[PDB]
């Protein structure tokens, strides 16, 4: 119906006036982000919306953001919006709610610190070479080569080996049962047929549960749960993700399922997002010559030359860490972050009724020109040490913030920074004459570009 | 979706562009008429629009109604849209389809045709002495009469006594508990929350029949299913519509839950339709008064002051057949007519496929300038035996036409005359201070009066 539909009119709140059942989703035909940035420039701080009956509230003041991401994480802010339908699913950390999800985190944080991720290094090494060979054999016979499969192939490579231990050259071993798996594991499209019905009618999810039906696909994760099973009896008895996990639940314990939920979530939160920004910094590189040089520059003085990459060497790049910075800055691939109020709240004057879904729009937060000079422009200089004060880290959210944020933030940026070393260490990458630009941006539920990336890769 | 919405675009024919889920359903914000009176003036001949995901085809070429709702009937469109969530009433004669509906109408027919109408006429003529002298009573202390109670009373006495044999004077009785249950059997707004959530989820009907929820109210039907049952039992043993069905099934025959879904439909088919009609009557013999006094000196002359109304003498008065005939040229209560093509077909060189409800707009066609001068004016000479001729019976259409048109039709108008003589032979109808002048139409779902029409009501 519309019973909801008064909602953000009663609270004297500003947004997209809704229709009848669908609320304002025919507002998302040019995706996301561009829905974001025009309904901020039209209604400015706040507003409100409805994905189908659903109330959301868009907030962009950073003393607000800081509110609900942090200070009131525990107590109101702690979940993001459900989500089905699932099966065993619901137990993967980034779906789980309160107590669980608390439980969750405590349980795998241990996995995720440096001093774990330092000595994951050797093997995220170890296909950082297999991503150069790979490249340099599709270089050395001249055609302009898509980044997405190359660099996708390397975000699998490394998830594998460091969570499983399996160990597969993705690229060229495609039809490897493992590999034709996890490959499946992409990002969902919010704004896909499915989802758009599912936001209309959500009464259905509980029938489509009941039923079993899931939207991580059966056969995937039958075939993943079958694995870690033998790899399991394989390590009991005679460095991974998957290890310090077996290591934990050997203690209020991560169970089986617990496990291999996490395992598969894993994949699905690190795969297509690392691949993507890759990507999306490999396009900036390519079309700013000068930022690739001086990139170039550095590594070469930090790794006299092609000396393999340290966890240490790394930390010590300071330009590496600006412009992988800035190509997030433009790119935020999650574009927005959400938390649903679990009771009611007055956040900074304001009064959020139980129930709705606190919105915080990233990429329109990015490229808002009160916080950004030229905020289209790739300008890695604004993340110097210089400039680098003057950034909010309520405005500039990537990785989201507070006791939520993105677990994987560290690996990923380690991961993306020794991709990037070993890759501009060996090869310097320019346009094609098939090469988009500028770039253009999918009008789908995802940020990506419309057309992948293709460029001309040249040997050093 | 709206995988069905590319339909009409596929086939040429024009239309409102649909929305995704909703279809065109946004379009009757004022109501049926309003929504049809102004695709016509923007489209033409034919349109398509969807209720939700259902096409439908508006036609308003006389020759392709006669092919529709005569020619191939039996073929094709034998069956107006399908209808729920119902139950038993699945059986009454205006939800059955096909073979049931055409056995149906053949069991019931015999019980309407005029030799049995004729044996009726004393019975609701019982009851119009009854409306007079509520009416006079209501007239002699003198305040402004709401014609929706004491016709809408009217209906209901001649229904339970002419199908039933329940004799009760429903407006001074109107806490008897037959009153009270046949009282509910109000028309559908298919306009307001519910049945618009149905045509936008269609796909709920099931679930909600497996459930026995059912539009028509459950208890008022348990109510009518024991009544008739014990009157059943009290005839068995020991002139109306009941006798004749119950005659009937005493021969493929009148089930005997199929004999009281059609009490309960007719009930419903005949209530408010017929006192919506009388109330528009009024209103227009009220501001016409001219038409009043000339209507008055013809019942005068055919019965010499106050003699009692006969079948006969009915039929001898051609101003009082006008008079109702230009009323329901304005007021066509069903507003549509609808049949669906159980078939594909091509009718008039017009490819229809299967699935299409196939709709005539005949309060569009009833006030269309192009069949008719000064369509918004009353004008009884229309009707004249004269202008009479040039009245195209596809193009005007109160009771629809063909095989499936409506069935009481010659009951309605004999019952309806009836109220109008007695009623005309004791008073004159005036507009008081809040009579509506000029009548405004509901915006919803039903062709009714925004407000109750009152009337002064004075003695002769
Ligand atoms: C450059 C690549 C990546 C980006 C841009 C990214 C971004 C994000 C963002 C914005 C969130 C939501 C944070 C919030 O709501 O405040 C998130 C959540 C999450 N990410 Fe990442 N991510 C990346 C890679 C990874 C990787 C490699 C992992 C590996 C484990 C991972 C695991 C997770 C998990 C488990 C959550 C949910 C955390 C929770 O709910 O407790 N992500 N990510
Ligand atoms: C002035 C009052 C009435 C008007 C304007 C009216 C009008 C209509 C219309 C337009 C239809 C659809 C015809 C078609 O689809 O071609 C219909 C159907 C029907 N009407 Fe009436 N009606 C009235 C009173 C009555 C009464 C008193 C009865 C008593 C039995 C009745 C019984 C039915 C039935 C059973 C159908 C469905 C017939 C079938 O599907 O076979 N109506 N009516």
């Amino acid at each position: 119906g519309t019973h909801s539909h008064g909602l953000f009119k009663k609270l004297g709140i500003p947004g997209p006036t809704p229709l009848p059942f669908l609320g304002n989703i025919l507002s998302y035909h040019k995706g996301f982000a561009m829905f974001d940035m025009e309904m901020h420039k039209k209604y400015g701080k706040v507003w409100g919306f409805y994905d189908g009956q659903q109330p959301v509230l868009a907030i962009t003041d950073p003393d607000m953001i800081k509110t609900v991401l942090v200070k009131e994480a525990y107590s109101v802010f702690t979940n993001r919006r459900p989500f089905g339908p699932v099966g065993f699913m619901k137990s993967a950390i980034s779906i789980a709610e309160d107590e669980e999800w608390k439980r969750l985190r405590s349980l795998l944080s241990p996995t995720f610190t440096s001093g774990k991720l330092k000595e994951m290094v050797p093997i995220i090494a170890q296909y950082g070479d297999v991503l150069v060979r790979n490249l340099r054999r599709e270089a050395e016979t001249g055609k302009p080569v898509t980044l997405k499969d190359v660099f996708g192939a390397y975000s699998m490579d490394v998830i594998t080996s460091t969570s499983f231990g399996v160990n597969i050259d993705s690229l060229n071993n495609p039809q490897d049962p493992f590999v034709e798996n996890t490959k499946k594991l992409l990002r969902f499209d919010f704004l896909d047929p499915f989802f758009l019905s599912i936001t209309v009618f959500p009464f259905l999810i509980p029938i489509l549960e009941v039923l079993n039906i899931t939207v991580f696909p059966r056969e995937v994760t039958n075939f993943l749960r079958k694995s870690v099973k033998r790899m399991k009896e394989s390590r009991l008895e005679d460095v991974d993700f998957l290890q310090l996990m077996i290591d934990s639940q050997n203690s209020k314990a991560l169970s089986d399922l617990e496990l291999v939920a996490q395992s598969i979530i894993f994949i699905f939160a690190g795969y297509e997002t690392t691949s993507s920004v890759l990507s999306f910094i490999m396009y900036e590189l390519a079309t700013h010559p000068d930022v690739q040089q001086k990139l170039q520059e550095e590594i070469d003085a930090v790794l006299p030359n092609k000396a393999p990459p340290t966890y240490d060497t790394v930390l010590q790049m300071e330009y590496l860490d600006m412009v992988v910075n800035e190509t997030l800055r433009l790119f935020p691939i999650a574009m927005r972050l959400e938390r649903v109020a679990k009771k009611d709240v007055e956040i900074n004057g304001m009064f959020i009724p139980k129930g709705v879904v606190v919105m915080i729009p990233s990429y329109a937060l990015h490229r808002d020109p009160k916080y950004w000079t030229e905020p289209e422009k790739f300008l890695p200089e604004r993340f110097s040490k210089k400039n680098k004060d003057n950034i909010d880290p309520y405005i500039y959210t990537p990785f989201g913030s507070g006791p939520r944020n993105c677990i994987g933030m560290r690996f990923a940026l380690m991961n993306m920074k020794l991709a990037l070393i070993r890759v501009l260490q060996n090869f310097s990458f320019k346009p094609s004459k098939e090469t988009q630009i500028p770039l253009k941006l999918s009008l789908g539920g995802l940020l990506q570009p419309e057309k992948p990336v293709v460029l001309k890769v040249e040997s050093r």
